[PDB]
């Protein structure tokens, strides 16, 4: 810096945000010819460019000033009204609900944060959670509680046990966050008795529950779960949705639907961090789903993805040694590996990375950052053939890493 | 709201979060026939609608998987590259400095609040100011001074004033926020001395000077200034610009361009607020600057409106009672007026709405809310015939309000 002590015009908070170190490096595995199955991206041959081409067309012949001025903070009317009736009509979720437009989920979360917490407040993370959840809440510094999962998402026995716990201390939780279906990372999905027991608790601890679904349509096998929203009769849930997985990533839209109390607040939260959600992508994703491109594109993505989850969960059979276990998920992005003896899968990149394979160390994904053998896998955005490839080489440097 | 008293929930920010009132009220002007001089948008008029549907189709044939992916935080790399090319061209602004793309200029005051300020740290305005910048900076609870315009912008001799009254206190000031061209809402701008004085004055104090620049391409009379960046010798600005006026603002792009040690902080933060900016309008911007549109875009803009500015100053002087005075922007949306006899415009606007005539009352752009007098008129986007109209209905309110 030219300044140089650039620090000393920084607030506490800059002052405590680093650059991930693991991060930084799986950038650079990316560029490499390396088998990377740390990505979480979306793979680009599930972006529906020709209805999108159609769509641009459309929006510069009819729709044109709309989608290029200024929006209204809350979004796009046309937009709110038409996510609206796919969300009732798809899924049940109450018309009683108000929508905001987002800049992505990821603004949701900072959005939830700034509204909801003050330093101290307790939020409830799965262990493992989503880590730019985490990420987005820290700037508000919460204390967390981390409730594990097993392969039916969070075991909302602990959080009970937990929640009960808190009470006999004078305190209790604020907002549990919950990614309930294919999550990432672990790819488990909560089961229904789960979901109507965490409403319970959430009524008789009054608590708020998000739950961050992007996932939902991105199913494999199985039958549709309901929405923890669907059976939301209190208005306790705020549900988030998003384009990026169900679109692409590069519109940038997402959406928040929730009690009308607490939607006014968070569009008076957002309307002073970016005015408005970029109108352009709104009415790109208005036309979207209104023109039922939405729903017609949906079994596509799943066509594609299928065989590359069944490809990874093949090879993990065939080469993982005993005592490796992997979750089995219904659908999504991921798959959720955890490793036997205490080895770290951190410690473990090194080598896996010096055998040819990247894959992103479990650790960061929990709030208390104190489980060390799990490893989150991608299954989206490695070429096909490159899945097979890629976990013997991981199965060979478990092997190896198990030799004292 | 179904949850009873929502606002138990509420973070301490959010229970001092309220929507405008005004902003409420001028919505509703804004739907009917009253002519309002209230707005603050770039007109639609002016979008290079042809330019941006060719580039659209340009993207689908070659640039579509970067367009609909996931960014990175600082942004889409060819921007950020013709951005600095550009900026260094056309104002000298120095290659040492680093660049970020924001979602638009909103997310960058968001972003300078959390990256430098702690509660109760001193942030200078003007007097008056642009309100979103208020609204920015005010979730993070700063101070602040206001110092005060006169027709050469920024009053920087009372600035050294009162950062020598602060000194001895013992306080320094943090950041000067700076609109230094084309003042929204003043119109008016900082003369060359000024800049220069501004930036000893950061020096001698040490200070950081935020310059945010949407409107100096939009200049119809005069000589272009030199930006206070070009002036900025010791990386102490960070230089605003934006997409809103000189493209459209539905993409929501800006940049924020300084010291690369403030730069990377400020890309640690944002990761966690939005993840990335929208990659597909980086693209169409990129696409905008790089292929020399926005260069040949720029007259057509400075044709349009500046007729719309010479209506509305031509109607004031013929239409204003004496007392009345008004600022003569060479540039930008806004024309400031000052009623004399210590009238309230915010008081007087009931009376002008019901004469068929609005305006945004001055009071709010003031970081103390303490002058009364003042009013933001906006010639961009009143269908122009209406400007002669809309400025005699002012001037009728103002004589009716001048009598008891
Ligand atoms: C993919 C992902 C999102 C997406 O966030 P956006 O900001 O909408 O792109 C949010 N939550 C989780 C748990 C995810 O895995
Ligand atoms: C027009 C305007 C902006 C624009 O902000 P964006 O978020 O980029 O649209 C910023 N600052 C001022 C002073 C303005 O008048
Ligand atoms: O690469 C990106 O910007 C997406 C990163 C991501 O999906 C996340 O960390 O939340
Ligand atoms: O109407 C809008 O969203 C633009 C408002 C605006 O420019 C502002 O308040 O800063």
């Amino acid at each position: 810096s030219m300044l140089g002590d650039v620090e000393r015009f920084f607030s506490k908070k800059a002052l405590e945000m680093r650059a991930s170190e693991v991060r930084e490096l799986l950038k650079l595995v990316e560029t490499s010819d390396i088998i990377s199955l740390a990505g979480g991206l979306p793979n680009p041959k599930t972006f529906p460019k020709e209805i999108i081409r159609d769509i641009l067309v459309e929006i510069m012949e009819k729709y044109a000033d709309k989608a290029l001025q200024y929006g209204t903070t809350k979004g796009f009317t046309p937009l709110r009204e038409t996510l609206m009736k796919w969300l009732g009509k798809r899924y049940g979720i109450s018309q009683d609900n108000d929508i905001m437009i987002t800049s992505g989920s990821q603004q949701a979360l900072d959005l939830i944060g700034r509204v909801f917490l003050n330093p101290g407040d307790i939020v409830v993370v799965e262990a493992p959670t989503y880590l730019a959840a985490l990420q987005a809440f820290n700037f508000y510094e919460p204390q967390y509680i981390q409730i594990p999962l097993d392969d039916e998402g969070m075991k909302v026995e602990i959080l009970e046990e937990k929640l009960k716990e808190l009470k006999s201390q004078g305190k209790k939780v604020k907002v549990v966050y919950t990614v309930p279906t294919f999550q990432n990372p672990a790819g488990v999905t909560m089961n229904e008795d789960r979901r109507k027991y965490l409403l319970e608790l959430a009524s008789e601890y009054d608590f708020i529950v998000v739950e961050d679904d992007p996932y939902g349509e991105l199913r494999y096998s199985g039958n549709p779960e309901k929405k923890i929203k669907a059976l939301d009769n209190e208005g306790r849930v705020i549900y988030l949705g998003t384009f990026s997985k169900i679109l692409a990533p590069g519109f940038r839209i997402g959406w928040m639907v929730g009690d009308p109390g607490i939607i006014r607040k968070m569009e008076i939260a957002k309307q002073s961090t970016d005015l408005c959600t970029n109108v352009f992508g709104q009415v790109v994703a208005w036309r979207y789903v209104d023109g039922g491109y939405l729903e017609k594109h949906i079994p596509e993505i799943r066509k594609f993805y299928k065989p590359r989850r069944d490809a990874m969960l093949e090879a993990l059979e065939e080469f993982m040694p005993e005592g490796v276990k992997w979750t089995k998920p219904e659908g999504g992005m991921f798959i959720w590996v955890t490793l036997p003896d205490g080895i770290d899968s951190k410690k473990m990149l090194e080598r896996a990375i010096k055998k040819g394979v990247a894959y992103v160390p479990g650790e960061a994904f929990y709030a208390h950052r104190d489980v060390k053998n799990t490893m989150r896998l991608n299954f989206t955005y490695v070429d096909e053939d490159k899945i097979m490839e890629g976990i013997k080489r991981l199965a060979e440097t478990i092997k190896e890493e198990l030799k004292a």
